[PDB]
């Protein structure tokens, strides 16, 4: 039993809710919140900007030190950093950016990072400004993640649609 309230059960291990990931994190304080990161951990907009803004830019400050030490992440890769006021940890995961021409097949590699954590609050990867189709992102998620994932989809029209076409 966990505290994730009001989630629809899609599969044995995937759950979904129409909610702002920032609000889910503030409410649940999960062990892991996933950020839809880029390779530079520049948290400008979308999920990352919203998460970072909610930390009062502390996520960005921490991230800049990470990059200075380690260099950019790989597309498909991840790193674990602090969750600040939102969660214990933030798993920064880089999905491929379709607008940059990055290989959508790297989306599966990106989701594999979730399997290192028993429970996660997460967005759909490669959606939004990353260019990919969220219905496809949900499919890859279901077919790749085996741990317990709670998807927060901050778009009621999209939330309702994802359910209606899910195979
Ligand atoms: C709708 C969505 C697919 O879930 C994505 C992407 C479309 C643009 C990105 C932001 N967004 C979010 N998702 C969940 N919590 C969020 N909080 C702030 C933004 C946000």
């Amino acid at each position: 039993v966990n505290s994730f309230s009001g989630y629809l059960k899609l599969t044995d291990n995937v759950y979904i809710k129409n909610a702002d990931i920032v609000e889910e994190a503030k409410k649940v304080k999960p062990t892991v919140v996933v950020n839809a990161a880029n390779v530079y951990l520049k948290h400008g907009g979308g999920v990352a900007g919203a998460l970072n803004k909610a930390t009062n830019n502390a996520m960005q400050v921490e991230s800049d030190d990470y990059i200075a030490t380690n260099g950019p992440l790989k597309v498909g890769g991840s790193c674990v950093l602090s969750g600040h006021n939102l969660a214990k940890h933030c798993l920064h995961v880089v999905g491929p950016n379709v607008n940059k021409g990055e290989d959508i097949q790297l989306l599966k590699s990106a989701y594999e990072n979730f399997n290192q954590h028993e429970v996660l609050l997460a967005p759909l990867l490669s959606a939004g400004i990353f260019g990919a189709d969220p219905i496809h992102s949900l499919r890859v998620c279901v077919d790749t993640v085996r741990t317990n994932v709670y998807l927060a989809v901050f778009d009621k029209n999209l939330y309702d649609k994802l359910v209606s076409s899910f195979l």
